[PDB]
């Protein structure tokens, strides 16, 4: 019923880099989802009280959200751009474990998947 705590966004113990990938995961990839029309429902955490979702958190254990990841990224939180992608998944694969097909949340996953893996594609090579 309740929420948890948010994913960690600092941890000043935790080795960090600044790469060109994951610059390009801030600039082009968390930008372009960002202000998509349908990136509202994923800008901050569920809030599992106010939407009246009792069970969200008792199935979904590795919660993640654009919030956490643009902090993260703001904040220099990642080694390398593998550890962001799997974030970005990780919330895409959340809201279809959760919902069921054809919820409007789920086609607005989908569209957002649909660009982040444009993006991705393009990856540039490390430098
Ligand atoms: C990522 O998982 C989610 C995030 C949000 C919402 C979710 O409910 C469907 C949700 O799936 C569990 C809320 C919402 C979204 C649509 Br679309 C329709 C009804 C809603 F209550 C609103 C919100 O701000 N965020």
């Amino acid at each position: 019923s309740m929420n948890p705590p948010p994913p960690e966004t600092s941890n000043p113990n935790k080795p960090k880099r600044q790469t060109n990938q994951l610059q390009y995961l801030l600039r082009v990839v968390l930008k372009t989802l960002w202000k998509h029309q349908f990136a509202w429902p994923f800008q901050q955490p569920v809030d599992a009280v106010k939407l009246n979702l009792p069970d969200y958190y008792k199935i979904i254990k590795t919660p993640m959200d654009m919030g956490t990841i643009k902090k993260r990224l703001e904040n220099n939180y990642y080694w390398n751009a593998q550890e962001c992608i799997q974030d970005f998944n990780t919330m895409f694969t959340n809201c279809y474990i959760y919902n069921k097909p054809g919820d409007d949340i789920v086609l607005m996953a989908e569209a957002l998947e649909k660009l982040f893996l444009q993006k991705i594609n393009e990856l540039p090579t490390e430098e």
